[PDB]
């Protein structure tokens, strides 16, 4: 309709995107002066009043997009859902209002694609996050009977050698303050910690140079996408076949000169 | 045979995968209330029950499996043999019952295919980490013989200093911690240490990052031969030859465009 | 003209571009020697007497290129607008003396390239710097609210929590100085944390492989462009469409063999 | 000749190469065993002896070398040169013994070849080496200005405070041990800090992941020019000429079925 069509092209323009993303900066930054202990009772009042008058611009946009785009096709995308519930959450009877700021990755387009790649890119890595959990899983088991009952600090239970071993994969402090000390209890303590050292700083190295070289992956051909309006052939994909489409295009000139070679 | 097919195509079912994966997992969450040294003298004794019960459905699944693919069939795959070694461990007359969670990456497809091109990615930098054991083995014989009489708890003997040389490669108090006390006694102490530091850190990421990429390519090489049934050429044979290949077909077109000229 | 030649081109040659580098070392080289707190009166006017020999040799030089290129020729290139700013700040009326060293990235052409190709990767990885930036204040106001009455000097204030937080991040001293001593007071200050420092490393590592990565590709395209005297298309584009010229040339060939068939 | 081609054909041999292995392999051993400050008078005696028998080997083998190629042939190689300077550096009148076993990298082919990677890579980031040197040397400056009345022991003189910055590089201690301790003298010291630790870790990857990945290309391509005989291009080569050679050969086609469409 004539109405349902100003108003999603308002929306859609780079003016009302400045000013949502205006109003989210403001927001963070009445939350941020809300973190001093040292205000005035008024001055508490005054921000929080700003707080809710940010709050409520976001319901107006958030309802002039409900009726630009339809129900269906506003919660179709991901990221109105998001947006959605950050907003709707403040009104549901909390120190969490500060990742209503997480709003500036979904309303700028650049960061929105940033993110968007990094979480496409999770699933490829997802094998790799099991491996590092089993390896922490056995190695906390093992962590546990083995110095729980001489460092009940550190490996007393369960949780305390996962905590203790995700410091120790850290590599902080993890020979003065951790093994040299049960070192001197267990003498071959080393033999359990230097290899659990390398096996995880070598797998989460792994997980992440490949969210990150397939979340670059994934976004340069999105961007690609965007460009042609069509469907990117990943770049392994090309890799493994081109040395394939290579020699084939080298059989069909030796077929192609030996049809000349008749002439 | 008949009997040898049923077996077999059940063996190969993702309904089977399932619930060897769910007792793989009851047995590891047993192991891990096991860790408790608050618990009851009946509730050891019921846990260990399900240890059992968990072993015994492995032991029928492994016979399953010897008795559907042969002997030289199931234990022609290395997978086969780890899986066969971890059950047959546990009726050899032990805090390492936790290894048996391991097989979570053997009975997992993706998480197999993970650790499998890490292992085939392991030959590949067999020279640089030789490089680096020489590099260890160099500096801990000089450590010793520099700073072990000053020095006996991180230097007094060689198995002090490749500790001391490992908790310094991986950056760990090097400095507040060992080499600043060193320097009080050994001035020109960093001499040693600094550049020790740097040809380290540099020669385990090129181990670090070199086990990544190639693990990386072997996997999608390994998945585009599953997909096509033929052997794929290496990504850096493709790449050293691309322009060779190049160059081939354009004498090839530059000869074609010769028997066009004459006609 | 004449006059506006000869000098011109004296201040391209490498005899000149070495005279420089040697006063810019020399400059250094004073201002380190002036560091030292038991020189004599006399030893300091003789070094400040060497610093103002080579300002004053940096003045000629830099009057010898506005004379020999222009005002508009020589204030149109960035290294140079930043070369008259180093020297003619000098004569404002300041501890930053060893900034003047910055000049040997701009007078020597390989470490101009190096430090360039840095800078013009910059915009590149904006929208993960920011996505950083998003994730340090959300972090450093839920700390400031979380922990800062019981451990003001580390959370206090915003401040605080954003130094505390970039201390975290590079993982220092990160659980034996900050996240165990919260953990007395706050059990599950944890789930902050780690999930915290997952987030952050990885984000810092993609920022820091994105400007690595950019950098080599346009030092690399730069080289070929000053090599070959026109634009060189990116890396990227030349992957993202591999594929699609591929294909097309094999389109190509199975329409020319088409017409080679009636013959 | 015929006696100086049947001791080269030895020289060669993968057995003569494992023999003179095992001998460097045992000279390293006993320098290792005679780190032992409990050992007997006799039992030193007795394993200087054996490092006689190793280094009297190595004088038979160099000059059986010498014999077979010539001077000019042997000194041609610079791994040979280093093989005659370990070798005769232990007849000139030394804790650097066990640097005798560095001839395991010049022995050993795979091993030779992945630190001549390493080497022929180092040029290529002379720059990045010296950008790196710059940065240190202007900082190191500005921190003995800056903090060395208040900090002596730190950043008392530009030697310790390129000391300290080294250690703030590799992010040991830095804000516990460091820049806490600074700051309560000296509030703005992160201003310093933060963006030196943030420059530095980048520089120093960059560095790193350069050597890397050069060493990498440089010993897949040398590999490459064996099997093959001939001049290897560059990876960097093929990738910026890719585009160019792809759409001249599209033209080339274009023409080749124009002269077709006149049959
Ligand atoms: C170009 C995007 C992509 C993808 C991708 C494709 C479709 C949807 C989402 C992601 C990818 C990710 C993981 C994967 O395999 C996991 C095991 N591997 C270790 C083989 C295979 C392909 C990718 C990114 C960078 C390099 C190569 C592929
Ligand atoms: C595509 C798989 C592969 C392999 C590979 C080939 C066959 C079996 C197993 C592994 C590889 C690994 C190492 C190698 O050379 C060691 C020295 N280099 C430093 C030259 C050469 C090739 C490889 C992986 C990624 C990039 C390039 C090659
Ligand atoms: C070859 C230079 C280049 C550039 C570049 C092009 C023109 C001017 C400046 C830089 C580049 C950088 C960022 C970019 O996209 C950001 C999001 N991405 C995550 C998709 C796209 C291209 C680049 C460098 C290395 C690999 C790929 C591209
Ligand atoms: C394939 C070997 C090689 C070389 C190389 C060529 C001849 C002799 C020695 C080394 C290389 C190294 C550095 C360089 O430029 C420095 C600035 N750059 C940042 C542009 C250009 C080329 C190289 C290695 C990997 C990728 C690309 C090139
Ligand atoms: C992928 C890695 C995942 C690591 C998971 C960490 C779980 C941590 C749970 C836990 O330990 N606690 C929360 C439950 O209350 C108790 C803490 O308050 C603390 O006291 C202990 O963690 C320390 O004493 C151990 O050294
Ligand atoms: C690739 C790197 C390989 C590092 C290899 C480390 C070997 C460690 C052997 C060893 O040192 N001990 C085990 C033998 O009993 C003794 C320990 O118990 C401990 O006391 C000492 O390590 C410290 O005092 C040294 O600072
Ligand atoms: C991208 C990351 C950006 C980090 C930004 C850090 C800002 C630091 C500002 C600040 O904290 N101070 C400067 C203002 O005077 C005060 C300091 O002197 C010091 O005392 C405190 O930082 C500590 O007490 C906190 O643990
Ligand atoms: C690329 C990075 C290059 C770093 C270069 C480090 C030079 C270190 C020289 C030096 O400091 N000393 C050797 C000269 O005798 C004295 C030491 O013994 C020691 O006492 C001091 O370094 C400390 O007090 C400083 O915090
Ligand atoms: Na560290
Ligand atoms: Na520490
Ligand atoms: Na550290």
């Amino acid at each position: 309709s004539h109405m349902s069509r100003k108003i999603r092209d308002l929306i859609e323009s780079k003016r009302f995107q400045n000013v949502i993303t205006a109003i989210i900066v403001l927001n963070g930054a009445v939350l941020g002066l809300l973190t001093d202990t040292t205000l005035s009772a008024s001055s508490q009042n005054l921000l929080e009043r700003v707080d809710q008058l940010c709050l409520t611009i976001f319901i107006v946009e958030i309802s002039l997009k409900i009726y630009a785009y339809g129900v269906r096709g506003f919660f179709r995308s991901g990221w109105n859902l998001f947006d959605f519930v950050i907003v709707a959450i403040a009104l549901m009877p909390r120190t969490f209002r500060i990742f209503r700021v997480m709003r500036l990755v979904s309303v700028i387009p650049t960061m929105r694609r940033v993110v968007q790649g990094m979480l496409l890119a999770l699933p490829g890595v997802g094998s790799v996050a099991a491996l590092l959990t089993v390896v922490f899983y056995i190695a906390a088991v093992m962590a546990t009977n083995l110095y729980g009952a001489t460092f009940p600090e550190w490996f007393g239970d369960l949780s305390k050698s996962l905590y203790t071993l995700f410091q120790v994969m850290t590599l902080e402090s993890w020979s003065m303050g951790i093994v040299r000390p049960v070192m001197n209890v267990h003498p071959n303590a080393w033999v359990f910690f230097i290899p659990f050292i390398m096996l995880t700083t070598l797998t989460v190295l792994n997980l992440f140079i490949g969210i990150i070289v397939d979340a670059m992956a994934i976004t340069k051909e999105q961007e690609e996408e965007a460009k042609t309006g069509h469907h990117q052939e990943p770049i392994s994909q090309t890799l493994l076949h081109l040395g394939d489409r290579l020699d084939r295009i080298e059989k069909q000139l030796a077929q192609n000169n030996e049809l000349l070679q008749r002439q």
